[PDB]
């Protein structure tokens, strides 16, 4: 049935037909909603998925049922038959990668979806090769501050014993170190991964913002360490436009968010290594990275320097400090001509995107829990926007951390 | 359905195990292929529909008082069954009514204040027959709940639905709210949320003062009759003028708000019985006033004026002038209620208490249904502990439910 979503602020009603195309499961049932749970082949399984995907590709270029379409299905069937898998055409690789982004219900940045530079790395065979492809990606995407969205796609899974994996959760991240006195220097989120690099031979500077090395696994082999050339790593010193003391906090961050631990699924094929990157929404750094208790956790320090009353929660000293940090982040990136978007501009673009997608596509799967920013929720337009969440393919999926499945 | 569902807290690593979901009674709207978790709102019971619903509830009650399977349990079951057979409905005992109301609150997935669920004063108004009587009961409720600023949670329960043509309804969405007035020029005076209701009151004969904060009259329907207007005695309406501990100019904005949040348009369902008029009240979380009531664009919408008084650059969104003003307004709200000794809770305290409540519930009850979309506060989400807390949402009974607005269904006499 057609489903309607209302925006309670504008009263705009949109009608969703697209959800009828979903075949994957969401996690919820008729009796239990799991909307806030973070994470809820064979030849025989493979062809219908391949077919589903070839069909929507040829439907998308408006040549559904053409001789080209009929021949492609044939070629794929034969290939699955004779090899237990198949290879995508370049055009298909690009189409599928753009559509995995378009379908990512949790991403507020999807107005950009069709502007994605796709780097085909399916000829890669070694960790050195992966490193080369990754450097090129970082250089292209960074573009001296004028960030460009990109994805690099490594060879698809075969038997599962020969996966290509980027072990890093993002290409560029800061180390975290467990201290004898039990505290944590650097980023506490990366403590484990940092330990694995150390155990593997990495000589740690033991600073607060040490860029981690790349740990790269090719064809199921043991992962290998590489240092990203520093000239490729663009960073922004965080300062505040009014508090001249803010720079004295010694804060910085990297300009390029490049998630590298997801799995890209296209037409039944699985790409376990597909680092992709866009640009930051300010809150990702200013709210979560800096102010999560289990992350850099700087609220106290900033609040101190602001000389706030931190004796009672109801003084909202945390909220005040939170806003000023986010002002600083946006100001710093903007002053250094590095692409960044604030949560007001971003959510506004997402609403427009939604309207675009309902109009041309019959809907837009969206995960309110993720779309709504981690501060000032209800003063952004998405807070008041009803969303429907459903899973469309091609997609980006979670996968297990490689140190839990890998034998050495 | 799997027997054990686990929820994780991503900042503390605490994992909890839910079994209570097995007691889920109604559908959420989600299916295996779509989630409707951000959808706001996704003819009487027959004899045969009522029997198992009553038995389900009676069993649950007797289990709660450790008298399950007792002679008193079996006798109550038999007496209820007889009543349904010979009258096609039944009446709850006072003990059952009280247990039912507390549990509807305990089960309200969207409520962050549920640590308090067992301290609810229940006023039984099932003897009420007229709108003047409803007025008396509501006045008493307001006075008791207000308690000179030391607010006490309470519910007043009017007679249950019979044939559906004799419903008791409070037409107001909350017992105390401010009027809204649409102007010929398109502007709105007062609270734009309440324009429709205000118009209805004016048509019913209410003479509007036409101010910015006019307390709306009660519009009360008894026994399916046409609703009637009553003015709440103003001494019963506790209000707090909003000022700011630093900004001396904040008081010159002339804002105030009422101390008692008393939702009055919901339906209470107990054992298949339907109480269409069951006004209940607790106390405010500051953000309900400082974020939603004041800063929603479709509400009082004061961010701009505050921002201007704060001398902020309002030319770029990326200056975060809105966020900056929003915090100051919420500081003013908490400061003003605390100064006037009217109970209020800030969003940090409330969410931390809720996490403790939820953990206790998982341990003593086997779960705690929770709607993350509603539980996470409308500002500063991720610096409260509920943001990182996985939740499971499902519907248990007794429960509070939405019902249509009565002016849309009322057959005028
Ligand atoms: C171009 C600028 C972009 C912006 C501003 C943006 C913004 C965001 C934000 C703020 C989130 C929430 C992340 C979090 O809170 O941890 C997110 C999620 C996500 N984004 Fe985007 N994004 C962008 C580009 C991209 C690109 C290029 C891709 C892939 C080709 C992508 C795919 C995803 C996916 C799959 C998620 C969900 C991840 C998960 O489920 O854990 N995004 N995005
Ligand atoms: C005593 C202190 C209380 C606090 C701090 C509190 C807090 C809240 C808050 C902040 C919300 C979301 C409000 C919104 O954004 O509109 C809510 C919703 C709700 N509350 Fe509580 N509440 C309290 C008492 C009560 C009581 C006494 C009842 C019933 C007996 C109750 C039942 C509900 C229900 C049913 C909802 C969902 C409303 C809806 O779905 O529209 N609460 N509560
Ligand atoms: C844990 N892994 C999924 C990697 C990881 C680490 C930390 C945060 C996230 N967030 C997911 C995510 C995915 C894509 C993004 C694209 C752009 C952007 N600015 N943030 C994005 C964020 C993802
Ligand atoms: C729509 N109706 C349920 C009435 C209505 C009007 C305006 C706001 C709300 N919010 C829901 C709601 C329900 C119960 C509450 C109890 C206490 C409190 N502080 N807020 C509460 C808020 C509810
Ligand atoms: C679209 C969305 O469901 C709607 O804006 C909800 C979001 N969460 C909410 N949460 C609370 N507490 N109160 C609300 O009114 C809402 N509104
Ligand atoms: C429990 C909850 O699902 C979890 O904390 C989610 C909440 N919403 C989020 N939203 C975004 N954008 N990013 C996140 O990491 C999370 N975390
Ligand atoms: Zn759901």
């Amino acid at each position: 049935r057609f489903l309607k979503v209302k925006n309670w602020e504008t009263e705009v009603v949109l009608t969703d037909t697209l959800h009828l195309k979903s075949t994957l499961e969401t996690g919820c049932t008729e009796y239990i909603c799991m909307g806030s749970i973070m994470h809820p082949a064979t030849k025989d399984q493979l062809f219908p998925l391949a077919k589903e995907f070839i069909d929507q590709y040829y439907s998308s270029i408006k040549r559904f049922g053409s001789k080209a379409h009929m021949e492609r299905l044939e070629e794929v069937n034969k290939e699955i038959d004779t090899t237990s898998t198949y290879q995508l055409k370049d055009t298909e690789l690009i189409y599928g990668a753009k559509h995995a982004w378009r379908n990512a219900s949790r991403c507020v940045g999807r107005i950009q979806w069709s502007k994605l530079q796709v780097f085909d790395a399916r000829d890669c065979t070694t960790a050195h090769g992966m490193f080369n492809y990754i450097c090129n990606h970082v250089k292209y995407a960074t573009n001296k501050g004028n960030l460009r969205s990109a994805i690099t796609i490594f060879p698809q899974r075969t038997d599962g014993k020969h996966d290509f994996r980027v072990w890093n959760s993002q290409l560029i991240r800061y180390a975290g170190y467990k201290q004898p006195d039990g505290s944590t220097l650097g980023d506490p989120a990366n403590v484990q991964f940092t330990e694995i690099c150390i155990q593997q031979g990495w000589k740690p500077p033991r600073g607060r913002f040490d860029v981690l090395p790349l740990l790269l696994q090719a064809n199921g082999n043991d992962p290998e360490l590489f240092q990203i050339p520093p000239e490729l790593v663009l960073e922004v010193p965080i300062r505040h436009p009014k508090f001249e003391w803010f720079k004295d906090l010694g804060l910085k961050w990297y300009g390029l968010p490049a998630v590298s631990n997801m799995l890209l699924e296209i037409g039944g094929l699985e790409f376990s290594a597909c680092p992709f990157s866009g640009w930051y929404m300010g809150t990702e750094i200013g709210v979560r990275d800096y102010c999560d208790n289990s992350r850099y956790n700087i609220l106290e320090e900033v609040a101190k320097k602001m000389n706030l009353d931190m004796r009672k929660t109801s003084s909202l000293w945390k909220d005040q400090a939170l806003v000023e940090i986010n002002i600083a982040v946006l100001y710093s990136f903007q002053s250094d001509k590095v692409t960044i978007v604030d949560h007001h501009s971003a959510t506004e673009s997402f609403i427009k995107h939604m309207e675009n997608e309902y109009r041309c596509r019959g809907g837009c799967p969206a995960d309110w829990v993720w779309i709504v920013p981690p501060m000032s929720g209800s003063i952004t337009p998405v807070f008041h926007q009803e969303m429907l969440n459903y899973r469309l393919t091609p997609s980006f999926e979670y996968q297990p951390d490689p140190w839990n499945t890998h034998v050495w």
